[PDB]
């Protein structure tokens, strides 16, 4: 078995494939300088009840892609727990926080943010999790400017956060103390022919043969099967995410006990802080969605991040040392959903588009993929996610261009804009033209989600000239 | 029979009046004041019949402003029959006194946590303690506003009859209610009230004629003690009414419409707040901005103007930006120095005050005025108002210290609520440096008495005379009574 | 008749009136018109004299903006003894016209670098080919002004006799004047001009009386091709006049103190503008704002009041902030549908107008006047001013890519001049998602016609049956020209 | 020994190298310090070769500020022929030392007008006195820049022949230059100077090893006084040297675009300023924050990274918020106690120091370099050093008043660059509440001595211990010297 991709996804399926079959020899690619890696640009937070959304709840594949994160979180106490068995006390901690607090402020638009605290309220009842909205002077360590300053807050109990680092060192020395070999080098090539996979082609110029190659390369994963007969086609392309986040020592080495957040902003953008030890705290994060990789933050990411942490969570952060500006894509699928599973290929499997709750899923992820390959049916909810598939229509294209208005507003209430009261009706009303001119000049069957029509929008003729052909060669490959 | 004279024409003076002439066909009864009403309070006042609406964290932590806020409370229950009262001498055509039964307290960020959270909170509790109908209410549910997103409530909290009246309607239906009982309205102004051997003989008027009484009745609001400050010992012995001067203005909405409810903030920076008082005939009443001056003022800042639209158009509803300006309104509230009202007699026989109200004279008027009534009657009137008997050595109801901590944090309250934007570590060192100014006033005005904070930043603003003046006062005050 | 009528009492109807009694002694001259002076621009005016202060690059970049810019700085030549003739007929009582000689031009960036730093060097450069008397001075030399730092400017244009008069005193020296040459006040509005056999008969008036001339000489403001429109064929021949809606304001400064001149900045987003006019005892207007409404308007918003007196508070005196409101002014600054006045004579004979002059008639007014007395008397009047006949084909002065360019830069100064706080790539997106909907409409009104950029953001915010009505108007014109 | 040991590798320890190597080819010089450059200035900056665009009126209003700004003049005659003989011991391939031969100062409102416009025209001034080539030219005239409309310059100064350097090249060529020239480089940290009987002996190093040397020269930046400090008695007779930390960034511009010429305002609150340098390759150089530091910090703080990029993006470049940040440096300006170098010899024989030179030591590096070298070799060097002598009483170069007055401006400064938008009274408020707590700190420090500004604020809001810790440091000085 090959698994190419040292992300949390490939390192967490590496660790489940060297446990539960030691009768077979699993390598894994990819190199220690994870370039354009989500995973290590991730707090992170065990994000499940803390992602929801109104939208996301709306459609059928949102509530699906939801109940796999709620089944996640049962996983991970135990998860963690093998995990670091196979370390010292040494080696720091995986689990940063046990608890989250969602905080809900006027720093946003009340079309996303406070649509958003209902659904999540709503979710949280309808889960039977333990939860409660408390009083926001209950809120410890907090001191953000009263401009800035929460109304409500809601305590999610069992919902809490890793260390991203740790996490990755922990998988790793947990994959080699079960026979795993580490080969950093990159996968140019898979090599299939006769309908079987053959192995893989590295950037040192060699061939590893597999009867099993598992593709978990972030937002390269759709890019490196789609050069395999008729799958360009057949894999939905994913793009980059791109999200900016840090890491800032605290002005007296504090942080807070729990997780602090907001509920999912503009874009798939949003604030928090993630607790870390020895006196840094992570903060994040923006999102972009880019059509070539980026490895660097803008001036723009950097002090909108800043900004809101500044005066949204805690106004000592403003003095505070900046360690680390980090920089990582989400894998962005095209048509808003993971693409987990097999393939028309025999031994080719993929692990990806997971966006921004990846790393949450992961055990849960590893398990089902390791089942699929082990001859199982894995987890009943994740058939619709089988990376060979036709494009995902997840929203009729009407409520995408209400989506993609109300997110571009967003942007403004977020920053936050101060404008006179006439402008933003005005903007809205002339935002609607153009957006609907561009979801019908793409293609008469397929929508791109908000999140990358924007992204489309603001693209080169040529770029929007080549997606219009894809959609195309797409619907000529399905229907 | 045996005349008496009320010396004033806002809703004090009327209700006193209407209820003087309705319970004592003995006596005839003259009031005095101008259609014009300079700094008149009530002509400016949406108004709110604001009990539970004005409870802050503040006052309801000492033992005078519970009692203040106990008569708010009675008070409300006076209005129906008050009303149903005073529209029976009118017709349809002359409007309805009462414009909104129940009142919506929002929440939002453009302002002071110290305040704003603090006082909703207080609210909520007092209205629980009362058994009060209320329930907190999802902002959604909240009909009519149209907030700017940035400047929008979080919470909402639903007041059951706890409402609203036309203060022009109002007045109109006194002035015709207090002639259909006989009174008489002489549009003159009280210069001196006469008094020897320990009684009250009449007034002199601006005309310069006499009127000879039995018994004088000042409701001049912001003028109450000047006016009787003027005879011997009283200057020390009748706590001083200052003018909080308050901007309002009538708008008529760019469609007609306006709210079911009352839409108001907890009272803000120095006793200013943010309300919408629904109106008949497709306009609104917006209010309303408060600032303590040592000397009247009867024209509106730039400042106060601006101030009161911006709060109306980003918090309450953006359409108001668009809306036709009618009106801006400006008027006096009677604020007593020791921050609690004078109700009732005097050292001199015949010589009766109701003034010192503030914020909520016009909604404590039908109980004032009955209490009034009755001690002129020889009655007791109501439990609990001779706490706030016009002459007084001042009150003393809060700690130099709790008002030292209220003038700061009111202080930082007027650029949280403005909203202002600054670096994140001016205001920590804008509150540290606020302190020594405010403790070293306060140190230097009197050893005894401390001003509370909406007159104490007056005092600090004021002129080095100004300041002289009243260090002179609290000494002359503490020689008179110690 | 050998009567003449003149319908309208602003500053050119009074203006025409005066020259006309003053010249034709044997003649019978009555001036319609009420005390109210409803929508009248004349009241709300500061004013300036306005001629090198009223300079935009985009208005000399035509050659009707050059000649229409020649007028103005040949009128400025007759106001010395204009007013030393108006002044003759009162006594030192009733105050002085002329409130300030020279004005001062401020460059701040709280506005468009597009319109404020094009407009500045437009200003300069026709002070230049003028040899008109100026000097670009030091900020720090200005008197009098305390700019917020951050809205301050740092460039300032001192041009030397060009100054202000008080409007309300002006319009009472006419008046007096008039009288003074035989004229006569009739206090009522003409309701219909009477015309057959295509000559004047007179006027019907809101009395329902009957009035005869020989002569009528329409000045009703933005009232006068609605008036003149009722005849045949002049609905399509004379050009429509709008209301150019502006807010302004009389403030009593703090210490009663004021700037020795004009204080102002070049003309801004949709003929806007910042500016400050001394006038007499301890009072200072603040002016203007600018709408274009298809239907008029006599009292002030909401956003223009508080536009207006943010921008005076931080760009000119922070002073005026603690100043006290004395009146909000509302006018209708005569907004021609092609952009360019109203002047002279008519197809039907006896019959006369004299409006549309938006920021500049009461500057233009003893030219203008003197101009359409010297045409009734047979002569030829003013070289230039015969483009401006108001009986014409809409003018088209620019092209529609033009009127384009300028529509979107005006819409984006409007966030300028807030100023707004916006992410940087806001504006941008916003520019060129505004490109295509004005470029829509422009293409929709009309294939000749394009509306200035002042009456097509009026256009664009407008009902679609308001849309409608005006194509069809456009296409009743185009009919009768073409 | 004859033997010299240069203790530091910024630019002033390698250019006195590289001029002893170059000047004495019979003696050994050791340069010592690592590549890491802990805390270093020199690698921190752009660099501006900042002599007129460094003028304040502040500055140029003392003695010792004119005495400092002369040697910044004297210093850019060196720079052309440094560079050429740097650039002699390189090939092409090494890159270029100079990025810029100009420099534009551009002045915008986003800041203080009592720093920005007084410092403006002391600029000018300074320029004209200097017979120094210059013009002021039209905003529109300054190539590449796009601010912010709200955020633009509306004047800008062209400065011929004030250029900059890229500080990476600089140092690389003066590292080749020492090792051409014979100067040997040793990668430790001097631990400690041996001394006795009033002469130098050599130097401990971190690696536990003892090189000799007649000479010592210490250019170890802000740790220069620490190291010296240790002899007996030179704890209070040479002045502290503070960590002034300051913040930059190197960015890829979108395009890879830069500007021809240094863009810069004039230094701003407490010794801060905007300024961008030209780099090669499609990166630029922005900057830069300071902040006296009581200890050394190596991280910026999130404040000093938003502040930064939004001056840039907004008063320079928009393009800049979407260009890729490469990189957010730190190092620490040496900042000398009293504000003013230390440069020459010490009461030790062979000692000598070149430190505490804050913003401008890497410009007037070859001028310092040249100086110690001819008082090595028994000469006089630069006439007008000799105040700035490295063993002396602390300088008083203004009085107290003009330190407060200073003080408080410099904290209203760090408002009005944010820029705040607050309440039009509260400046004025904050001001006056300002000036009590500084003027008490000043009068607690010493009798005799006052901090300049930068420090006073450093000290203002440092822990009670450090206070009494510097007022024992204050009393101990003043001891040693009267
Ligand atoms: C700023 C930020 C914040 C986040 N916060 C959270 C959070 O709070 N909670 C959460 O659950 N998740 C979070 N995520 C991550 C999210 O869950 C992602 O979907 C998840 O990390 C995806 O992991 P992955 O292993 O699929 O991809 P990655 O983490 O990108 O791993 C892919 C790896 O494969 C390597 N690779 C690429 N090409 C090749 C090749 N040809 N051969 C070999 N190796 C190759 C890459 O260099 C990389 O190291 C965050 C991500 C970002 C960017
Ligand atoms: C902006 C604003 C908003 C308000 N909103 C509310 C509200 O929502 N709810 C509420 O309950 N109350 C409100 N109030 C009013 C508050 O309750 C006042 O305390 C109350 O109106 C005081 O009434 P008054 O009759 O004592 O004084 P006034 O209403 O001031 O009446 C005094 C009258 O006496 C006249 N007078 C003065 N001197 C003489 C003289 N020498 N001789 C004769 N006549 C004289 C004056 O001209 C005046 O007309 C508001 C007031 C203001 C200014």
């Amino acid at each position: 078995v090959i698994v190419v991709g040292n992300g949390v996804l490939g390192l967490s399926v590496g660790v489940e494939i060297a446990r539960t079959r030691p009768d077979v020899r699993v390598t894994l690619l990819g190199k220690p300088a994870r370039q354009y890696g989500a995973t290590p640009a991730a707090g992170a937070m065990l994000g499940a009840f803390g992602e929801v959304t109104a939208h996301a709840l709306a459609s059928e594949h949102g509530r699906k892609k939801h109940a796999l994160a709620v089944q996640a979180q049962r996983l991970w106490p135990e998860w963690i727990e093998s995990l670091e068995a196979t370390g010292t006390a040494a080696d720091g901690r995986i689990k940063t926080a046990d608890d989250t607090v969602v905080l809900l402020n006027t720093v946003g638009h009340s079309a996303l943010d406070d649509a958003n605290f209902a659904a999540v309220l709503t979710a949280l009842k309808e889960a039977n999790a333990p939860h409660e909205e408390i009083a926001v002077e209950s809120v410890d360590w907090i001191d953000p400017d009263p401009n800035s300053r929460p109304l409500r807050a809601l305590h999610i109990e069992g919902e809490g956060s890793v260390d991203s680092g740790i996490l990755l060192a922990a998988l790793e020395r947990s994959f080699l103390q079960a026979g795993g070999r580490l080969h950093p080098v990159d996968a140019t090539e898979i090599r299939a022919s006769h309908g079987r996979v053959e192995g893989v082609v590295t950037d040192d110029g060699d061939f590893l043969p597999a009867g099993h190659v598992v593709v978990a390369a972030g937002a390269r994963s759709q890019r490196l099967v789609a050069a395999l007969p008729g799958l360009a086609h057949r894999i939905p392309r994913i793009y980059d995410g791109v999200g900016v986040s840090a890491l800032v020592d605290t002005w007296d080495g504090s942080g807070p006990a729990t997780v602090l957040r907001t509920s999912n902003r503009a874009f798939a953008c949003g604030l928090h802080l993630v607790p870390r030890a020895g006196g840094s705290v992570y903060i994040g994060a923006t999102n972009a969605v880019c059509l070539e990789p980026r490895g660097a933050a803008s001036i723009e990411e950097t002090v909108f991040l800043f900004n809101c942490a500044t005066h949204q969570l805690h106004r000592g952060l403003n003095g505070s040392e900046l360690r680390k500006v980090q920089v990582g894509s989400r894998p962005a699928p095209i048509d808003g959903f993971p693409l987990i599973g097999g393939t028309s290929v025999e031994g080719l499997w993929m692990l990806s588009g997971t966006y921004r709750d990846g790393l949450h899923m992961s055990p849960l992820l590893a398990r089902h993929v390791v089942s699929l390959m082990d001859g199982g049916t894995g987890v009943d909810g994740l058939r619709e996610f089988r990376p060979e598939r036709d494009l995902i229509s997840a929203w009729s294209r009407e409520e995408i261009l209400d989506d993609v208005v109300r997110h571009t507003m967003a942007t403004g209430y977020e920053f936050p804009w101060r404008l006179p009261l006439e402008w933003p009706h005005m903007m809205e009303t002339f935002l609607q033209g153009p957006f609907a001119e561009l979801a019908d000049r793409l293609s008469d069957t397929y929508t791109p989600p908000a999140d990358l029509m924007t992204a489309i929008m603001f693209s080169e003729r040529e770029q929007q000239d080549e997606l219009i052909a894809y959609y195309a060669d797409v619907h000529r490959e399905w229907h």
